[PDB]
């Protein structure tokens, strides 16, 4: 394996080693897909938690939550069931990344906390939650995709999804009691936050992940007054 941590095959073995040793976790990931770094993975893990709020023995429930576009690492499910015995409903539209997520949840034995589900590309939220009448979700959790020379085009996408994400949590109101996304630069923000503001959620709230070089915010909201 190459020492240079610029070569995804030593991104890969230290994400895959690292999960071993910390958490007992094995996965297989291809390099075809976003390799994950943990550090970051797990900030937005602890965020989640601070918005769901801490729980009284006596009041101990299971937690339950949706990843969107839950990667072949399933990385975000994998650790907040492993860490904090959360359930997911995890969603893909990507085969590959489906397979190999439904493969990683078996082989870490968490069928039980994790459904994996492919969903169709036009859906979101609402496709995955329809006609749910029995439970309200915790949260939602996002770390969006990137939709000639200038494909930075594709960086600029995740305002156009996560607007998308706003959209049905619109209609979904409090069937979820927060919902997030991860943001990938700082300037997505500003018009996120006016987009919230205009439509009147109610709630609205940010924060910064930083993993050394790398930056990122995650804005997340509620219909909870
Ligand atoms: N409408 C949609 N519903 C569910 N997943 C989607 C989606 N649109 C794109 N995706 C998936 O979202 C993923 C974003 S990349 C994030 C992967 C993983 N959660 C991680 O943090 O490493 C991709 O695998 C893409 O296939």
């Amino acid at each position: 394996v190459s020492l240079n941590f610029k070569d995804p095959e030593a991104v890969r073995a230290l994400t895959c080693t690292l999960l071993r040793e910390d958490f007992g976790l094995s996965i297989d990931i291809p390099l075809e897909r976003l390799i994950p770094t943990v550090p970051l993975r797990l900030n937005y893990i602890h965020w989640v938690e601070d918005l769901i709020g801490h729980q009284d023995s006596d009041k101990s429930t299971l937690r339950r939550g949706i990843d969107i576009g839950t990667g072949a690492s399933c990385i975000y499910p994998l650790l907040g069931a492993t860490l904090n015995g959360w359930y997911f409903l995890a969603t893909e539209v990507d085969d590959m990344c489906f397979n190999y997520a439904k493969k990683n949840v078996e082989q870490n034995n968490l069928s039980d906390l994790i459904k994996v589900v492919k969903v169709p590309q036009k859906t979101l939220l609402m496709d995955a939650l329809k006609e749910e009448s029995e439970i309200i979700y915790d949260f939602c959790m996002c770390n969006p995709p990137f939709f000639g020379i200038t494909e930075i085009m594709a960086e600029g996408g995740e305002l156009e999804f996560v607007k998308r994400i706003i959209h049905d949590s619109l209609q979904l109101k409090k069937r979820l009691r927060w919902y997030s996304c991860m943001l990938g630069k700082k300037c997505s923000l500003a018009p996120l936050k006016e987009e919230l503001r205009i439509q009147g959620v109610p709630k609205v709230t940010y924060t910064e992940f930083c993993q050394g070089r790398t930056m990122r915010w995650a804005l997340a909201w509620s219909f909870y007054d």
